[PDB]
């Protein structure tokens, strides 16, 4: 056996999409969808596409794609100058690629009311 397996210590393959940090965004704010993308190395291209729309940078669609670089890996936020109830409704999805592979993450923009269990039509 071996005494002592002395080695480096990294991680290298697909970019890893863990999950948002989504909040309750209110009618008429920027929602705003981090993505901790613990990517390394980081993806090639990126695109955010939730139902028929994909927006791979810029803006448009009242939606402002930009993504970042950590020591962790990457960071996708992507900001929503007018959001609307739609948004809620509208089911988000990150689709980063990279020389090793590609990954996907399901993101819904829940509306105002995580911790109320108020009175709720029904």
């Amino acid at each position: 056996g071996s005494s002592g397996s002395s080695g480096t210590l990294t991680v290298n393959g697909p970019p890893i999409i863990s999950s948002t940090q989504t909040q309750h965004a209110l009618h008429g704010e920027k929602g705003q969808i981090k993505c901790f993308i613990r990517s390394t190395p980081p993806p090639d291209r990126i695109a955010w596409s939730w139902k028929e729309n994909v927006l791979e940078s810029g803006t448009s669609g009242r939606y402002t794609v930009e993504t970042i670089s950590t020591e962790e890996g990457v960071i996708s936020t992507l900001t929503i100058s007018n959001i609307v109830r739609a948004d809620f409704q509208t089911i988000y999805n990150c689709t980063a690629w990279n020389s090793f592979g590609s990954d996907t993450e399901i993101i819904r923009l829940k509306e105002q009311g995580s911790e109320m269990s108020g009175p709720s039509s029904g």
